[PDB]
């Protein structure tokens, strides 16, 4: 029937012509939107002389002005601001500002003195801010595409397309206020009100989307196994913050939409991942049809009622125009060069040309030229605001977007570096010999036999897509630091890979290792790398005044702050109803409240007396109750017989004051969090750089061959790992409970990541279901989101319960008992020496808090923290101290002597025996470098590494003291303590050692003062005896 919902067929409609237009100009150079245009054009046309076309045009085509900025604005500019590297964006967000800010003011009032010169039109200043400010808007995506492809500058990229951000959202400010003023005339007003919109459109806007975005944050992290909740919230967020923002606090929506789209980003981890892969797709997708039913629209409309009104001349003025802003885009971003190349990334002029000429107009202006089309009807302003806009548009894509391409290659920014050729090369080549290994696997198979090879091996190609002298010694120097660098990068890439870094941190450590190569001499710097944990003095201030601030049923001040926010709202309803009545009834019945409210803090009075008598005055939050109790009073009484200004308007600002009590608590929290968001990421780079620093010195240690060469670099390493160890266990100190929580968060991490991993192992191996193997794998994945609802600050369990938890000790209550009923806590101060070298081994000593630094044989420099135990290799092995320990802190530490330890050793044995466990934890750090030598050329890492170790066990060696040694179930075998010999050979083995894979069987001897202890890791799986 005549009543259908024509609009639907012009919607497929441009959906069906962008998938055409972007399938056909695909490898071509012109973008597809010239085409849409072109196709609207026709379509235009057609419509002007077909009538039944018209009608299915007719209902878009003419679309209302509020309509399309309501529905199409929010999904550009939030999908613009969802997309972007937030990160980045704040890490140069000076120079973004700076420009899209200034410049964009500057360049919108260059072209609008243009405009009020150079055209024939007789624009005021009101029309010539329209045209400019629609003209200064900018959509970047295709320039900013390639920058990320080719790889150029990486921080470019996000400069050049959060200037367009912001420089979108200001142009959409800007018209805002000049269509009103052209279109929506008002009486003259006062710099006063002038002020006051200035206020709530530039400062309102930003704190009401970032109001709704902390509560949309708020209520998404606590969503869990509901993505449809998750995605309609953030449309809806997003849509109603923009419709509240303009329509009914006149807030300006835009900037809201910018900063929700910015934080909902940097607070992604609130959304659950599959739900963030879905929402990036979700968003580009909603934004490319907003696209195309644009630039569709624009076509239709300029053929049919702009075009019929353009003159000889315009085409004139269009070139000239387009050549001005070019002009004054480049000019902008010389004049404030002087001050952008000394902030943030800094510029340099071949960056300056590309930001300039990678200007592209698009959707934005061409929406806005859209608005003032409609809204000027019959005036010809509206033919040639559109006439113009379409014009620079079309221009902008056809010659800017083609030789954009041409204008990288010529300033020399589209090369690719050396070492991304040689990787990308070797990679090709080795996928290819793993081709080549599955084609002759498959060759062998009897079902394939008869496969037409010549076809198959021809498809499965794949190609490259890039197709002691003094001198002497100086270049070995920078050949090893290169390396080393090299390595490092290597090394924190695998640690991100296995969760064990934020890509935060990943991108931190490899910024200073590239930073480095470029520069002279340089290997990374700890002190570069210090800014990743120095705590802003702020947070810890306000979190110490806080608490002073702040420091008997539970229930009670929770009704009482009910009571509260029950009283807020009819005390500041009454008093604007009664105004603008001004029925008595009702005004009546909201007085009459107030007594109830009077009774409520009687009953307070009474209650809080009952457990305080006179002490109830002695707290400055009492002494405020009561002020406001007796103001009560006051009011009452002066009720029953000037009058307002104590009955009236102090009821609505006592109340809303004294609820800062619950207040208080909430704000510690908050700054819990922050300075939980700098010590963790600090944590994480600074153990980062000990670990990469771990492997790149067993790495380097036969890869650089000159023997002054390698040790220089190994000074390096070590004098930069103390330095970082020293520093974060300091701020441990500092901040107890918050490095706890982090801790805490990164141990349930690594627990849940691992386990994740089994439940893969499970399902892959089949011998869990493809079903259950979900179910398993959606819990584990509800309680990681839980994490990030964690408190920020934990309190630092108590030193019994540290001694509970010690790795031997853990589940074995009887002995937990036993050596908490005799481990002695004792106290030492700064300088003291806990133990020297030569010592005997009198006792262990397990760290409750502070920090001590370990010194023996300059060689070993070591620093140890809480929880660290030391004196398990002494105890054991009864030889002296190996290196001295002094008190960096104040330190406790529990003191379990010798003998006692002896004792608890003679009298715990089972098959977990206690022997045997204080052995196997040193074992595997006794074996952990062992194994690192060998294997850090090849693709393990220390995680690796360690967890191959805890599936390994400790031989008995009394119930065969011989051992055989068996490659086909055996990984690796470690001499941990005493001296083996091969049985055939009879060489002795006599340190710490890997035993060789040619060794057949060890054999041993009785020495009981140098007992014997060996390790080892069964393969995968080896069901054969073990003897632990």
């Amino acid at each position: 029937h005549a009543h259908a919902p024509k609009v639907i067929v012009f919607i497929s409609g441009s959906c069906l012509f962008g998938a055409i237009s972007r399938s056909l100009f695909k490898k071509l150079p012109i973008p597809y939107t010239v085409v849409l245009l072109i196709l609207g054009a026709i379509l235009g046309v057609v419509a002007s002389n077909v009538p039944l076309v018209e009608e299915h045009t007719r209902d878009v085509a003419h679309m209302d002005p509020h309509v399309l900025l309501q529905i199409f604005l929010p999904v550009l500019i939030f999908e613009s601001a969802f997309a972007m590297d937030v990160h980045t964006f704040m890490r140069s967000f000076s120079q973004v500002c700076i420009l899209a800010l200034f410049g964009l003011v500057v360049a919108s009032v260059l072209t609008a003195v243009l405009a009020m010169n150079l055209f024939n039109y007789n624009w005021n200043f009101s029309e010539a801010m329209m045209f400019g400010a629609i003209m200064s808007a900018t959509d970047p995506v295709a320039v900013v595409a390639l920058l990320k492809d080719l790889g150029a500058s990486k921080q470019l990229g996000t400069i050049i397309e959060g200037e367009s951000l912001l420089n979108d959202g200001c142009a959409i400010v800007i018209f805002n206020v000049f269509m009103k003023m052209v279109f929506f005339p008002q009486l003259t007003s006062t710099v006063g009100q002038n002020v006051l919109y200035f206020l709530q459109v530039a400062v309102a806007g930003p704190l009401w989307g970032y109001a709704v975005a902390k509560v949309t944050v708020f209520f998404l992290s606590h969503i869990f196994n509901d993505a449809l909740v998750e995605i309609t919230i953030t449309l809806a967020a997003t849509y109603l913050t923009y419709y509240i923002g303009d329509i009914w606090l006149e807030v300006s929506g835009v900037l809201a939409v910018v900063v929700l789209g910015l934080i909902v980003n940097a607070e992604k981890t609130s959304i659950s991942p599959e739900v963030e892969v879905f929402l990036h797709r979700f968003w580009e997708m909603l934004a490319y049809l907003a696209n195309t039913l644009i630039f569709m629209m624009v076509g239709v409309v300029v053929t049919q009622k702009a075009l019929v009104a353009v003159d000889k001349m315009d085409w004139f003025y269009l070139i000239i125009l387009y050549l001005a802003i070019t002009i004054i885009r480049g000019m902008v971003i010389s004049l404030f060069s002087p001050i952008l190349s000394r902030i943030g990334y800094g510029l340099t002029w071949r960056n300056a040309v590309i930001m300039t000429w990678g200007g592209l107009r698009g959707a934005v202006g061409l929406a806005l030229a859209l608005v003032v089309e409609n809204l000027a009807g019959n005036d010809v302003i509206g033919s040639k605001f559109l006439f113009h806009t379409a014009g620079i548009v079309v221009l902008t894509l056809v010659i800017n977007a083609t030789t954009i391409q041409t204008l990288l290659r010529i300033l020399g920014m589209s090369d690719i570096s050396i070492p991304k050729r040689l990787a990308m090369a070797g990679a090709v080549r080795r996928i290819h010999e793993g081709q080549n290994r599955t084609l002759n696997m498959l060759k062998s198979d009897r079902f394939l036999a008869d496969a037409d090879w010549d076809i198959a091996t021809a498809a499965c190609e794949i190609s490259d897509p890039y197709s002691p002298s003094p001198r002497e010694f100086a270049d070995m120097m920078e050949e090893a630091r290169l390396r080393m660098l090299k390595a490092e990068k290597i090394s924190y890439w695998k640690q991100f890979e296995h969760g064990m870094l934020a890509r935060e941190a990943l991108r931190l450590l490899v910024q200073h290792a590239e930073v480095a190569a470029d520069e002279k001499d340089q290997f990374i710097l700890v002190d570069d790398l210090k800014k990743s944990w120095q705590i802003k003095g702020i947070y810890p201030w306000l979190k110490r005044k806080l608490e002073d601030l702040i420091s008997h049923h539970m229930a009670f001040e929770v009704t009482i702050n009910i009571a509260i926010v029950l009283n807020i709202v009819p005390i500041i309803m009454e008093f604007v109803v009664q105004d603008k009545m001004a029925l008595q009834k009702i005004e009546d019945a909201l007085r009459i409240s107030n007594y109830v409210f009077f009774v409520i803090y009687a009953i307070e009075a009474i209650v809080k007396i009952l457990g305080l008598g006179r002490h109830y005055i002695v707290s400055h939050w009492n002494k405020f109750d009561a002020f406001i109790l007796v103001v009560a009073l006051v009011d009452i009484i002066i009720a029953e017989t000037i009058k307002v200004v104590k009955l009236f308007r102090l009821l609505r600002g006592l109340r809303m004051l004294r609820l800062t009590k619950a207040l208080i608590p909430k704000l510690i929290l908050v700054v819990n969090g922050k300075i939980n968001n700098q010590l963790s990421l600090g944590y994480d780079v600074g153990k980062g750089y000990i670990i990469g620093e771990e492997e790149v010195g067993k790495i380097i240690d036969r890869m650089v061959d000159n023997k002054k060469i390698l040790r220089e670099l190994k000074h390096i390493s070590e004098t930069g790992r103390l330095q970082v160890v020293k520093e974060l266990g300091l701020l441990q100190r500092e901040h107890p409970g918050i490095a706890v929580s982090v801790k805490t968060r990164q141990a349930i991490r690594t627990i849940l990541n691992h386990s994740r991993e089994t439940i893969h192992e499970l399902q892959g191996a089949g011998l869990l279901d493809e079903m259950e193997a979900h179910k398993l794998e959606l819990t584990v994945e509800i309680k990681m989101k839980r994490l990030m609802n964690a408190p920020s600050s934990i309190p630092p369990p108590p030193p019994e319960n540290l001694l509970k938890n010690v790795s031997w000790l853990a589940g074995d209550m009887k002995l937990i008992d036993f050596i908490k009923a005799r481990a002695s806590l004792l106290h030492f101060d700064y300088g003291e020496v806990i133990v020297r070298e030569g010592d005997e081994s009198d006792g262990l000593f397990l760290i409750v808090s502070g920090l001590v630094k370990l010194y023996g044989k300059e060689v070993f420099e070591d620093y140890l923290t809480v929880g660290n135990v030391i004196g398990e290799m002494g105890v054991l092995t009864k030889k002296p101290r190996n290196a001295t320990v002094t008190c960096e802190t104040t330190v406790q530490v529990y003191f379990i002597t010798a003998e006692d330890m002896n004792i608890a050793i003679d009298t715990f044995t089972l098959y977990p025996s206690l022997e045997y466990r204080l052995w196997r934890v040193v074992a595997i750090r006794i074996a952990t470098p062992l194994i690192m030598e060998q294997m850090a050329f090849q693709g393990w890492t220390q995680e690796k590494v360690k967890l191959h170790l805890e599936r390994g066990y400790l031989v008995d060696l009394a119930e065969s003291h011989f051992q055989f040694n068996i490659d086909a179930t055996l990984e690796d075998v470690i001499l941990i303590n005493g001296t083996a010999y091969n049985a055939h050979t009879r060489e002795e083995i006599r340190s710490p050692c890997l035993i060789s894979r040619t060794v057949h069987k060890l054999t041993f001897q009785y020495t009981a003062t140098e007992e014997p202890r060996l390790f080892v890791v069964r393969n995968a799986e080896y069901n054969g005896p073990i003897l632990d």
